[PDB]
């Protein structure tokens, strides 16, 4: 199944090593780390346009807070106010925000940090999808003057995760979580969901619109042009390692890892073909290619090693390198080489002259291609239902996502869950109809699925 | 004094905010973070030549270990094996290294990670120099086949910290810590020390040469060409935030922060001078300068704002920007502008044509200049002494570093410390003489000082 493929590739391409002396704490190995490093480069290059990165501490006071790991002793000495490994920054980024805000001249403000978080759980240990220590977790907070601009932010926020995701070539379904699932205290939480190969659903990003609710709890006032003092309007949002998890799974494959060009470890890998004849001329030619690519902004690599070229083909291919460039005596003379893709298999033949541009184009192609395929496979698993019994049938038989109309009342909604044993992703305001369950007027389009 | 200058600048240039609800945990603000981000870019660009970055977890088992914060409960449930916030990775990067090594074909190996560490202390809270949570701590570990190559690594390691430090323009004194200070279990630890403005000494980097000592404790064997199994030779080394601390202090100044060009937030800042006359032509000209610099690899900024230009001068100058470029009507016509330095004050006048190169040169200059000055001020605080009473006199009167000859026996050494109330930095094998204390033969050149 998928679950087996997944584990086996993590270990084979050396992404993470699970053999750590504690369940739920995993080690990033060289290759894995590299992919994560490039994934973050993309993310940060977007955020950094109008956001400011910072970095708060790891421990949070028992007091300020009012399944969380607790720090009690400082050796053998019991301390006098317990310290907790950060659940979510809420409790202490805020009190401080109180001190930074004191004039409508200050607002708006947009911060974010990439930190690690903790959650104490049992009976559920799934790699990169559910652990005890979430190594890569980006969270952004924003402060505003008017209740309107808050909502405008929520929109911008969304257009941001779209761009990010589009770059990883990942499909998504944007809805609006039900009030029993929204973020505690928030006005309303919005969610990004994507489909896994095992026909289940993964949450890969949320945007929350708090109110003045927290502003009040922690006292965050700002004096106005009219010389008064009102609380601020704020919003937060974040995404985790799951993003990395999905990029591996979604663009799966039988050969192994297949990755977007700006996420792979190396974009291009140059393999030389030699058999003792003209060896000296082939190499001296492979170099003039690497150094020419490096000094052009290319994450390039040259496999110097002494092994059966056929094997080199295997390794770099299971690992995820997009484009492979082969050089042989024959092609040498003419002044050209062979270029093998990864998403397809097609090996064309281009001239070593304007090769720099041929490669850039091929890269663009590969993404677009991988992206499309991706949406086709998802859209086709979104089926409609009009009778609760029609749902169960489909859920149990074709997994995937299930579309339907819903009244929107709580009870009605929760009973759908208990009968079908599913979770309601969220609404999407659209034309009327009649609820798939209680029959009354249904003013919303909703979704269901089995989730991670 | 220095201590006051320091705090006041941290707050004024918004580097870190100390007002956190716990003593010893501080918050990196936007500006501070930026400096740290660029400091790490330099560091990583060197390490990445022959090292491989990774990332282990934060918690370590009470068992595997055998003033450290302890995690006991998982809510209200007491756990069955306490978890400790990582003192040093030793205890769990190693057991894992055991599994990664199994053939002399595998060695050598060179890893490293940039993580956060913890230490529970009291009565000593000094910003960036001594805290509870060390946010930026780089640590590298290496595994080897022969006991010789281990030592070769120790040498390379050193030549690496030299290059790093030279880039920050920081002076250092390399010695070899005394056996009562070396790293527990190691054969011998080497140290890098630098002088603070308050005439005290700061440790800014160590290199340790463990042996087979740990290899044995954790079982790290590798099978040989001769088909046998011997333990490995390993070495570790690291540096922390102190590095950032020193760069601020060493290149101090009355105006404020003065920084190396590759460490400052912005390398260049363009200020436009306008008074309602030809305003439209001055701006349209300042832009053609920013976009021309950005697309040339320049961390540039344009102060659009509407405020008294004299103030702009103050802000960017207290913050640390190296070069300021001013544009006015007069200079506009001619086709040139004014460029003000930061280390000096000198404002030259160059032509807007080949300005790209004039700036690059000026940057090179500023570093070299700042570096030199730096060593002059340190070397001059290293005074010699021949009688214990001559030491005390100088230490108590001119602070600084004190040179002398030493026999090298422990007792003798420790008694020097207790009588003069100082710490012995380390030896430096050189010609003989007679010990400043016990009179016997002194085969080593040693150093003393009051430290942080
Ligand atoms: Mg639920
Ligand atoms: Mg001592
Ligand atoms: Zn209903
Ligand atoms: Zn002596």
């Amino acid at each position: 199944e998928f679950s087996e493929w997944f584990h086996n590739i993590l270990e084979e391409a050396e992404i993470i090593d699970q053999r750590y002396p504690v369940k739920g704490m995993h080690v990033w190995m060289p290759h894995g780390f590299m992919i994560r490093k490039n994934t973050l480069k993309i993310l940060r290059r977007i955020l950094d346009r109008d956001h400011e990165e910072v970095l708060f501490p790891l421990l949070v006071p028992e007091d300020e807070l009012a399944e969380v790991y607790w720090v009690t002793h400082g050796g053998l000495s019991k301390l006098q106010r317990k310290l907790a490994l950060r659940p979510t920054s809420e409790t202490v980024m805020y009190p401080m925000f109180a001190l930074w805000v004191r004039s409508h001249t200050d607002l708006p403000m947009r911060f974010y940090q990439v930190v690690n978080t903790f959650r104490y759980e049992t009976k559920h240990t799934r790699p990169l999808i559910r652990v005890r220590e979430i190594t890569t977790f980006k969270e952004a907070h924003t402060i505003h003057a008017t209740a309107s601009e808050a909502e405008e932010q929520v929109e911008r926020a969304v257009e941001i995760y779209k761009e990010f995701f589009n770059s990883l070539g990942i499909p998504y379904l944007i809805t609006r979580r039900p009030p029993w699932d929204k973020f505690p205290g928030s006005e309303y939480t919005v969610a990004f969901d994507t489909l896994m190969p095992d026909g289940k659903t993964l949450q890969i990003g949320t945007v929350h619109n708090l109110g003045q609710t927290f502003a009040r709890t922690f006292e965050i006032k700002f004096e106005t042009p009219e010389g008064d003092h009102e609380y601020v309007h704020q919003t937060c949002y974040g995404l985790s390692d799951r993003v990395i998890a999905s990029v591996i799974a979604i663009h799966g494959d039988e050969s192994g890892l297949c990755l977007p060009p700006d996420v792979a470890a190396h974009q291009v890998v140059i393999v030389p073909i030699i058999f003792k004849k003209a060896a000296e001329e082939v190499m001296e030619a492979c170099r003039e290619l690497r150094s020419r690519l490096e000094a052009a902004g290319f994450r390039v690599h040259l496999d110097d090693r002494d092994i059966r070229a056929g094997r080199k083909y295997y390794e770099w291919e299971m690992r995820g390198v997009p484009l492979r460039v082969e050089i042989g005596p024959r092609d040498l003379e003419k002044g050209a080489a062979v270029i093998s893709r990864r998403d397809t298999g097609e090996k064309v033949t281009a001239d070593l002259q304007g090769i720099e541009e041929t490669l850039r184009e091929l890269m663009k192609d590969i993404l677009e291609n991988l992206r499309t395929r991706a949406w086709e496979r998802m859209e086709s698993e979104i089926r409609e239902a009009e009778t609760l019994e029609e749902a169960s049938r489909i859920v149990d038989e074709k997994r995937g996502i299930i579309s339907f109309m819903w009244c929107g009342e709580e009870e009605c909604g929760m009973d759908v869950e208990e009968k079908v044993r599913v979770d309601i992703l969220g609404i999407q305001e659209e034309g009327s109809g009649t609820c798939i369950n209680c029959g009354r007027e249904a003013p919303y389009r909703a979704y269901l699925a089995r989730t991670y």
